[PDB]
């Protein structure tokens, strides 16, 4: 076709950096994360370097076909090899550079969390703000938010985003930043994948923390009330504003356990000193603390966790979000009837995860109309995860799906948002609109209609043109 030859040469000829649907392998190179939604994209190439992605962009506007980038393939719907549109995979755009001068770094989008994290520590002891799992791509997570154990001491990844290149729908090279091309900076900072395709990163990092404390405690059983109890009391005193602001506090509710967990930034002696475990009614089971001198070490622990405990992992499942704030605080028996729901209802599942994620601190030092993120006074998140053995049925869709309207039904029309980097696929494209942007939705439309009019960067979910 016109579009295979083009798409050859915006490789320069490299048949090792195009693939087409027909070619073996092409379902694994597709590489889906999610293996219930599976795709067969129109095309799959790997640029060099921006002018290869802007070819590459031509060359499906040359043949009406629609474009999605794709760093680290994290997309809970795959939605980075969305059928029938060019998947434009960075695996090669893995540059890294640092300014010793300011410590920021200039990195592509194929870095994976894992490399970014060695490659800051290594380059004079830096960080930035970011997730917990080393196989996410920079690309996909710092053009979403990217939060994680030093958020509520730093704020988001984004937040540390000073500039970025970015090829447009008409494979125009621009750059933006908070002074030059400032509505683009709006819109790639927390909607990127509706906009253009970030080829280069320019990010501040932070000198890391002396000490890092990993903290876990551990109720055990299947009691509904208890584990009620447990999430009230996590409830209560994230609201009550006596956590150190600088600390991670987390809570995961499985099937067999309740662990609050998180990390904080100074010493074990003086974690320890703060009782955590104390204002709970119930004491934990087990709890876990380890100091960390070495940050990479934490942050390599951290990524090892969460793999093991199953659910970071290509897998069968679906997952669902909620935002949750001071105004919509989830009551006592609305507590109550989550627990109930999730001791009683058949799941389908191998494996859940309810993760309660605090945000506040730092992530609020920034307006919910400063960046496309809307979730700015967040208390926290809540992402819900079932996992299945086999292909995925309804019977977990409507566990997730019941669970949500439980979760919020202490007050059922307020406003609830959804992280973007956490794509829920099964629903209405107007409830995700409004869960993901918020009241940032009309001016995203605006720049879309300024930047992509016809539509070019498209999936499921994205924003559209006025
Ligand atoms: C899979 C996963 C995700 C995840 C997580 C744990 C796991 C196991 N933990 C997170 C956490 O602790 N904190 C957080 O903030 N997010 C966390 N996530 C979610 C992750 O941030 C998102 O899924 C993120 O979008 C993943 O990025 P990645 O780069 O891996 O994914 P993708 O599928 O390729 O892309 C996602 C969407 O963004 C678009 N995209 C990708 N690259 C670009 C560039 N360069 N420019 C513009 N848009 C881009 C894709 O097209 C897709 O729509
Ligand atoms: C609500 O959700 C619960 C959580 O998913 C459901 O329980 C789960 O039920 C499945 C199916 O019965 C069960 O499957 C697994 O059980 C064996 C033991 O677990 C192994 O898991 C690890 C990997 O994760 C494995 O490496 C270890 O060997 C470990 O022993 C597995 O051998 C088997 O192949 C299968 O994977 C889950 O264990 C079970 N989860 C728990 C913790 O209970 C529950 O059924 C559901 N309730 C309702 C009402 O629907
Ligand atoms: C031809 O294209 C392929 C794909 O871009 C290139 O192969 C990759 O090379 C990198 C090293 O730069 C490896 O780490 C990857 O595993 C390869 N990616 C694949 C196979 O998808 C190859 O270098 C290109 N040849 C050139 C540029 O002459
Ligand atoms: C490709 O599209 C971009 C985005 O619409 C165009 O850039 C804009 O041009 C208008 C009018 O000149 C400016 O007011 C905007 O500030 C530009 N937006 C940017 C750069 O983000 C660009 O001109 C188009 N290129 C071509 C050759 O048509
Ligand atoms: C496809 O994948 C298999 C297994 O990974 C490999 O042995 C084979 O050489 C690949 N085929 C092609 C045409 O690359
Ligand atoms: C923490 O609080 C409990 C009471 O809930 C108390 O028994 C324990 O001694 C305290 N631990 C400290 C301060 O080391």
């Amino acid at each position: 076709s016109a579009f295979a030859t083009c798409l050859l040469a915006s490789v320069g000829g490299n048949s090792s950096a195009v693939a087409f649907p027909n070619q073996a392998n092409y379902s694994t190179l597709v590489a889906p994360y999610n293996f219930d939604l599976l795709t067969t994209p129109s095309a799959i190439v790997w640029p060099q370097d921006t002018q290869q992605v802007a070819a590459a962009v031509k060359c499906a506007v040359d043949s009406d076909i629609k474009v999605q980038p794709k760093s680290g393939g994290h997309n809970y719907g795959n939605y980075g090899s969305t059928t029938g549109e060019l998947s434009v995979n960075l695996d090669n755009l893995q540059h890294f550079s640092m300014n010793e001068t300011s410590w920021t770094a200039r990195l592509g989008p194929g870095n994976r969390l894992g490399r970014v994290t060695e490659l800051m520590y290594n380059n004079g002891g830096r960080h930035v703000p970011h997730g917990t799992t080393f196989t996410v791509g920079l690309g996909g997570h710092a053009t979403v938010g990217g939060a994680g154990a030093a958020s509520r001491m730093h704020g988001l990844l984004l937040d540390y985003v000073e500039e970025v290149e970015v090829v447009l729908a008409n494979s125009s090279i621009v750059r933006a930043s908070k002074s030059h091309n400032e509505d683009l900076f709006f819109a790639v900072r927390g909607a990127a994948s509706s906009v253009g395709i970030v080829t280069d990163f320019s990010i501040r990092t932070e000198p890391v923390p002396v000490s890092s404390v990993t903290y876990s405690y551990i109720w055990e059983g299947t009691d509904p009330a208890a584990r009620a109890e447990v999430f009230l009391t996590w409830q209560s005193l994230l609201a009550g504003g006596s956590l150190p602001q600088h600390m991670a506090y987390d809570l995961v509710a499985t099937a067999n356990s309740m662990i609050l967990g998180g990390a904080y930034f100074g010493s074990q002696e003086d974690f320890e000193a703060f009782n955590l475990s104390s204002h709970f009614k119930v004491a934990p089971d087990v709890t876990h603390i380890k100091t960390y001198t070495n940050f990479f070490d934490f942050s390599a622990a951290a990524s090892a966790q969460t793999k093991a405990a199953g659910i970071a992992s290509p897998s069968h499942f679906y997952a669902k979000s909620l935002v949750f704030n001071q105004q919509t605080l989830i009551p006592d028996d609305a507590a109550e009837e989550v627990f109930k729901y999730l001791a009683t209802t058949k799941n389908g599942t191998d494996l859940y995860a309810v993760t309660f994620a605090a945000l506040g601190g730092a992530v609020r030092d920034v307006s919910a109309s400063e960046t496309a993120f809307y979730h700015r006074d967040a208390s926290y998140f809540m992402f819900s995860f079932g996992r299945t053995s086999g292909d995925l049925t309804d019977t977990t869709v409507q566990f997730l799906d019941g669970l949500s309207e439980v979760l919020t039904s202490g007050q059922p029309d307020a406003y609830y948002g959804q992280y973007v980097g956490n794509v829920d696929p099964r629903q209405p494209t107007d409830e995700a609109l409004t869960g993901y942007y918020g009241k940032n939705l009309h001016r995203l439309q605006q720049i879309k209609s300024a930047v992509d009019p016809n539509d070019v960067f498209h999936n499921q979910q994205s924003i559209p043109p006025l």
